[PDB]
């Protein structure tokens, strides 16, 4: 498995509306999409504002082809321009699990 | 939940020998004590010699009790003897999950 | 004892209009809600523009309580409102005391 | 009052030994020469292995007079070359107290 | 060869728009200027939201002819203000090619 | 000798328009202020847009009363009103001159 | 094309010795392996001491299996162990050409 | 002229011996070999245990034939020898003065 951690800073202060504007309008279309949901966090320590998520994918090439069809969704487009805006700054990583990780 | 995510950065080239030695030795202690493994992974792009771990806490007490357990193990002691100078920095943080995140 | 340092990173020239602000407007009601103030300072060095903050917890589970309450709050939710524009940036780490740091 | 907050990054595991040889050997003598210790901390969350000391000051000029003279202190040096091993990096930053900041 | 690696961090979502509008309006002035692009780059993993470029250059006093040839264009002008918004902040560095590096 | 080096990370494209503005309405009174003006720059290299200024002080205490009559002068505070909105962020350090350095 | 762009920060003053070990032992090895390097660099900008290296894919598929390769290469392992002491971090970026970018 | 400010993060507590060992055996070589030196400073705030130098040049290729004079010397290589332990890390930039710069 291939796992990306993908953190956004948010606007201080925003975390909340974020979460309750994804929840409505945006998770099950990114879900459905992307495939597994791992993890989906925001912060306590460190840079407050931050939300943290995890994604597994079976490959990089099917990481790219998930994203492209997230990315043309017409209903996914209207959630990004809703949401957008809390949005700062938007920063991503790959990793690999070792053999004992969980799943 | 509450959730911790930790990260070594390890002496390069060190990564394949670090989780050989902790699944070998330490995985089963650690895990014992502290109860929720949610992930445990090495970095492949950025800070290359990470490892990267996630643990879930009902709380911050438990997290101190069980920190505290794990700290006191005389195998423990042992094994971070053998590992230790492998690891460069450690930094942690806490994080919160939303309430959509699985699990 | 649990102790947090909050800083802030507010807009260039903002320190003194956010801390008169602060002290007329939000001192009294998170410092109740809150408990312990163990030290309130702006920045001479490194990042200019910072407000720093020392707050001291019986515990990680009274921080939460009393964090709620203050969060709940709507005088303080008032407040947040008059004064968060200034605020760029937001972290926080949590320090413990060594046996010999005063009170 | 000027406040001097010192930041030191310690070989990971060596917090606890560092502080017993600090409290046993150097407390006592620095305190003594610096004159208002107003927080002696370790770090539980970001980077881990940090010792965070605030100290105050009635002047700058204090401060030059006051480090003078712990830096010449024979025992000070013993002590320095007993526990300075374990010391990676060092950081310091000078800050202000508001009106309202405590003591 | 003088190699320069250029760094760009765009507002969150516009890479795309950047890019299709630079090599519509600017790319061919700023090749003609410059003499030679070695590379021209959106970031996949690390901060996302990056446009990277690499120039080589025949010497630093070239690169400043050059770079000065291009800010007085006035097509160059007319476009760093049409694209200058998307740019939230820049850096570059200077490289010397290893001498088996190719080309 | 107290020396100063204050960085101000500038908007992008920024830094002309302001060195012009500060010549033209600042300098003459932050230096008549200040005293020892050791050198003013803008980057070539590095974070982009930064402006770097050097300032020597006779004792912390002197640069304290310059800075305080600087912050109090009110053609200064008309200055800072026109060019201030050109800085995104500020920061300062405190640097001893090795013996052997000139001046 | 998938692009690569990895740095190690090197001993201070131990570039050349690299370079020169590297060429000599491990380039028509590394090359052979991975198959399209773009660019070989050293820093003289910014952190000192940095190898900067640029190499192209065509799929991450294939940069695994050829990274694979190169890693159980015995000969390749035999350099790693006589260059390695020379590099204290290693970090890593996937990067994506723009349509116009050359090559 | 070109100005280049290059810092050094030596080991702590070495700043002191730096200095002595520099000053007896290196600047004569270091100033004749690179011409004009603006400032060499240790610092107080942020980072500990830097050393900071700034050097001025008539050019981009005056500084390179420099370097390599002084690079080639062969008691200058004898300092670098004895004092090149004392490094950890190095980093440099460059900057442009502002028209009304002194000197």
């Amino acid at each position: 498995m291939l796992v990306e951690q993908r953190t956004y800073w948010l606007k201080p202060g925003s975390v909340s509306t974020f979460l309750s504007l994804y929840e409505a309008e945006g998770l099950a279309i990114q879900a459905g999409a992307l495939g597994r949901l791992l993890g989906y966090y925001f912060s306590e320590t460190g840079d407050l504002n931050r939300v943290i998520q995890l994604w597994g994918f079976d490959s990089f090439e099917d990481r790219t082809r998930r994203k492209a069809i997230l990315s043309g969704n017409p209903q996914w487009k209207s959630f990004v321009g809703r949401a957008g805006s809390m949005i700062e700054r938007q920063s991503t990583e790959l990793l690999t699990p070792a053999p004992f990780s969980p799943v």
